[PDB]
């Protein structure tokens, strides 16, 4: 079980997000 391989707020998708944030806008990581 592990859903966090970032640790930052920058992102390419919903995905390349970690577990505390399932959202993925504007390439920036976010808790919905």
């Amino acid at each position: 079980l592990l859903a966090c391989l970032f640790g930052n707020g920058r992102c390419s998708s919903n995905r390349d997000c970690c577990e505390l944030t399932p959202v993925c806008k504007r390439g920036s990581c976010v808790s919905s």
